[PDB]
């Protein structure tokens, strides 16, 4: 199976790449797992597999972490997205983002259903595991409970069997058969649970998949639109119907391949603690525990020598970075073109610790709109924050045609000379707010409501008559033949590799 | 002579120091000796010296380029400003402007007269110099003018005499015998010049020093205090009194050992065309050419070989960030002190293009002051955007003492995750404002006025009852014990120096 379908297949390509470290020697799931992966994160490095982790009995399980997370040099620096997705490890964000957003104006390709697969290898019922008893690791050390589900999918289904989404939240264990997680509108798999608690008649059927194909996992990962289905979006950019079988205790699908599935129901009216987590923005606020959803698990699936996703999430980078961010700015740019808004490129970048997006405008266009500053920023928070895709995103920065907002330096540069603090900004404070940015959900205001803001970064001539500076750069202060005879004599004169 | 007290020994410790190229072979003044020290200054590599400059005649001039921008290594990336002020090479920001501060409760040290020093070794009056023939270099191919003067210090005293000002502002030729200007408020050379043109009658004695001590082009880029000489201050901080030596055609005295002195007046009543020049924000405008102050030059002397040191400025990084905005945010961290604000440090990130200030808070201080974020905020704001210091920053960003104010990174991850965006935020409008951004000068609202913001990325209980998160990261998520065996096995493992 190739790599982008199959996880396993996946962490071979990681091996491949010499881009996996596999540990041997015992490594406690309490912290250690954890910590070797944070490091990992915070320095860019080979991501780890542990392949003997204290407690780990009857082949549950081992632990892949970082699984998203970066490479230290520049050329192939995305090149674990670009392995989710069948794409050259050297890919740009634009090129993997090109590829998230392909299947938006596809025909879905609906998934095949096959009568097995290696996910149905080893099994479990209610009276042979308890999940107090799996090595699921202690990521942070105020956390609130063992985090199993850092990186598998919920599967949910709406009452009518019309919609199936595929999502990450959250989740911990609870006792030894039940998990507490993140369960939070506008999500999915809130908008779904809230179907089936206005019927109120049954719990949710769910499943849990954990390693399933890297392709769905990236858009379990993306906010695509209310209603459709992941399964078929992932077909569509793949080009492939992605292979699912069913479920032992309920109608679920899942990946033939997935390594670990938790089949169950996610209760419509049991809550337990929750939390707390150390979260995408960098904190944990130890102590902050509240009720959250609960999940029953009825049955465990998984494949031989099965493997756990682990997301040691927090300070940069990892996969709510790299993920989250990217993704929701995907959608956004998609969103903001939908509208008929003059956006060519959309990214969140990593120094906002994803709480930003620019947003890169066509001042041709712009230009023909004949607007101001004003009236166009108020256009975009509007379209943007009204939106789903724009849920976790704070600020908006707007910018001409001159900046690459894949790049963190030019973003900073433009806001912080092109941006008048104030004048240049519109607020938004009747949105829904993201309330995990701890100066929301720990602040001064609502947790829920507000915050929000569209910086412009468009200098005044960019809607009008165009860009009447240049920078005061190498590349645009000298002319070409200049800057090609200072390059070609840099090494000669005494001044100091692509690939690295 | 030391390093820090004469610029020719500064250069051979540039030399020593393995941070010098000298370039032998022809260097066009016409861009090229500036492209090269552009490129210098975005990659941080070693400083230029161009000792064969096509048009260099009599003596004048070979060209230093970049003496103030960084270097590559993480150990030593201040050691240029170290070379400056007689500190070890290795030296922290907190060390070099602690120094630069520390002539602030010393009695000053005067300069003393000798009767020459090498500045006399050759001189040119106004029969035997044109400005327009020396090789002063277009530093930028849409500069208005020739910018002989961005390293230099201009000196001008007061009518009564008890203020002699040192700074630097730059200045371009206009004809054979004179210059034009940037001379605005509140810049001390602005406020001795009003001081001529109120008392009417006679035009300001001046003279402009180039290649001066180190220690003094620190203090003439540092916004030490009204009515304070700063050639005093320097001889507190060195413990040395600076020899001078008299101008020839006037009564002011000039470093013994600058490599270059053109005396003359400063009108109180002409102007001429300045600008426009690339700037310390990254910007050119073309064509924006404006009224400058006109300097008359009578007489030039210089030392055998003359050096000229030019700052090739514009986007990250050279002297404008490392000098203007560090020097700058000294002075702010010693004002909020003597305004009993409970500031540690402050620092301006080159991320912001040094348009922004991040304040470390003493929280300990804070929390009992039993203030609110509005209340100090606006305390904060009121002290620093109302001085002279605060003049070229437009945001402050208060953080708690967990944050280095040093490392970009961490300001900027607790600005985008710890201040709400609004309702954390005070904005000043009637506050003088720095015209050179782009976004007040070339922006939406007035030049001069506004634009300023004070943003609080200080959480709600660090007013109260202190810090109450732990960061998501691998130094504060996981116990001492743990991090270390994590370090020790690091490499064993299979997962990848200070100097490099
Ligand atoms: C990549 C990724 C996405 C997480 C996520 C993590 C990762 C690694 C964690 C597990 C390490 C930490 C928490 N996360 C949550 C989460 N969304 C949510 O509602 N609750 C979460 O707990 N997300 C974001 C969520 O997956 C996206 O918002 C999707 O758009 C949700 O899918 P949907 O659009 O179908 O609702
Ligand atoms: C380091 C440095 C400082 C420049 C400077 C440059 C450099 C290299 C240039 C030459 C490359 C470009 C322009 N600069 C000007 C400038 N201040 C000003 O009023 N006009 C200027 O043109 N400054 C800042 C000025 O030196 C500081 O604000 C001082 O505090 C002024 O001294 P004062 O406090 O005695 O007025
Ligand atoms: C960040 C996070 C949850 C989240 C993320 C994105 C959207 C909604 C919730 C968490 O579980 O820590
Ligand atoms: C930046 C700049 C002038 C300046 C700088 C700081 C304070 C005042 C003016 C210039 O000459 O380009
Ligand atoms: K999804
Ligand atoms: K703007
Ligand atoms: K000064
Ligand atoms: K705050
Ligand atoms: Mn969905
Ligand atoms: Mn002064």
């Amino acid at each position: 199976q190739p790599a982008h379908l199959c996880f396993r297949s996946f962490v071979e390509a990681l091996k491949v790449d010499n881009d996996l470290v596999e540990i041997n020697t015992p490594i406690d799931p309490n912290l250690e797992a954890a910590a070797i992966t944070r490091r990992v994160c915070e320095t860019n490095d080979k991501a780890p597999l542990f392949n003997n982790l204290i407690g780990m009995k009857n082949g549950l399980f081992r632990i892949l972490g970082a699984p998203g997370s970066l490479r230290k040099s520049s050329a192939d620096r995305y090149g674990r997205l670009a392995r989710h997705l069948a794409l050259p490890p050297t890919a740009s964000m634009r090129e993997i983002l090109d590829k998230m957003l392909s299947a938006s104006d596809m025909p879905p390709i609906p998934p095949t259903i096959v009568p097995t697969g290696p996910c149905k290898e080893n099994s479990l019922d209610d009276s042979e595991f308890d999940l107090t008893e799996l090595p699921v690791p202690l990521i942070h050390k105020s956390d609130g409970g063992k985090y199993i589900q850092t990186y598998g999918m919920h599967i949910v289904q709406s009452p009518d069997g019309t919609w199936t989404n595929w999502s990450i939240a959250r989740a911990m264990v609870h006792d030894k058969n039940h998990l507490t997680g993140l369960v939070i509108p506008p999500q999915h798999i809130w908008q779904i649970h809230q179907m089936w608690k206005k019927e109120g008649r049954s719990d949710v059927p769910w499943a849990l998949a954990f390693g399933v194909p890297p392709a769905a996992i990236m858009a379990s990962s993306m906010p695509i639109p209310d209603g459709v289905t992941e399964a078929g979006y992932v077909g569509a950019m793949t080009g492939s119907s992605l292979e699912l079988v069913k479920c032992d205790t309920n109608d679920l699908y899942v990946p033939a391949t997935s390594e670990i599935v938790l089949e169950g129901t996610l209760s419509i009216s049991e809550t337990g603690p929750e939390g707390p987590f150390g979260e995408m923005h960098g904190y944990i606020f130890p102590g902050d525990t509240h009720l959250g959803a609960k999940y029953k698990v009825n049955r465990i699936t998984y494949r031989n020598n099965a493997i756990m996703p682990m997301s040691s999430c927090g300070r940069l980078t990892d996969e709510t970075h790299t993920m989250i961010g990217s993704l929701a700015a995907a959608e956004i740019r998609k969103l903001c073109q939908q509208n008929d808004l003059p956006i060519t490129d959309a990214f969140a970048p990593f120094e906002s610790q994803v709480t930003w997006v620019a947003l890169r405008v066509d001042t041709e266009k712009l230009r023909a709109m004949k607007t101001t500053s004003e009236g166009f920023r108020k256009r975009v928070g509007d379209v943007v924050f009204n939106h789903k895709a724009g849920y976790t995103i704070h600020r908006l920065v707007l910018v001409g045609d001159d900046i690459d907002v894949y790049e963190g330096k030019d973003v900073l540069w433009a806001f912080s000379t092109r941006c008048r603090p104030g004048m240049d900004e519109t607020l938004f404070e009747d949105v829904r707010g993201f309330p995990l940015i701890p100066y929301m959900g720990h602040g001064n205001g609502p947790a829920h409501r507000g915050g929000k803001v569209v910086s412009d970064a468009l200098m005044p001539t960019e809607y009008t008559t165009g860009r009447n500076w240049e920078a005061a750069d190498f590349n645009q202060s000298y002319p070409e033949d200049l800057k090609q005879k200072v390059l070609d004599n840099w090494t000669k004169m005494g001044f100091s590799h692509h690939h690295h």
